[PDB]
């Protein structure tokens, strides 16, 4: 079994939207926008709730990029993240109670103020190749197996 999650990326050709996660699971991290999505809603539109809720942006059309798999040792649940990004926001990005935006250089992304994961498959979604990833994490800090393949369809 599985939990469904959503994840959001504001990739826009010179820079990147990331929010540092100010309280909860993965607070201080740097991390695209998203969280669990809800009964009586589509992937699609949680991940589109979830960025109005941490960002206050609104988008025309989310893509799905990708699909990440993440165990933790010793918690039942697989959490199941569909990642989606967008080149077109509607408005500006504002501070929320779970968020603090801030664009980066695609060149100045702060790899080390992010979960481990990141660093292996941003660069997919940088080269705009959509990806199938699986981590299984000990604790918060620790991958210890993981595989990443670039697919055709998310
Ligand atoms: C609600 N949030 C949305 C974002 N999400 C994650 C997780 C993640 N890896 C961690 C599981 C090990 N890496 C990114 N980039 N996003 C976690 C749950």
């Amino acid at each position: 079994a599985s939990r469904l999650y959503t994840l959001v990326l504001v990739l826009q050709p010179q820079r990147v939207l990331l929010g540092m996660k100010k309280r909860g699971f993965g607070a201080g991290r740097w991390n695209g926008f998203g969280g669990k999505v809800q009964e009586g809603e589509t992937i699609e539109d949680g991940a589109r709730r979830e960025l109005q809720e941490e960002s206050g942006l609104t988008v025309d059309a989310l893509h799905k990029v990708g699909q990440i798999v993440f165990e933790f040792v010793g918690e039942p649940e697989l959490m199941d993240v569909h990642v989606f990004c967008t080149d077109s926001i509607q408005g500006t990005p504002v501070e929320s109670d779970e968020m603090r935006p801030c664009w980066f250089q695609l060149d100045q992304i702060p790899f080390k103020d992010m979960w481990p994961d990141d660093s292996y498959w941003f660069p997919l979604l940088l080269q705009k190749k959509k990806f199938h990833g699986y981590f299984k994490f000990q604790g918060q800090d620790t991958i210890l197996d993981y595989t990443l393949r670039e697919v055709d369809t998310v």
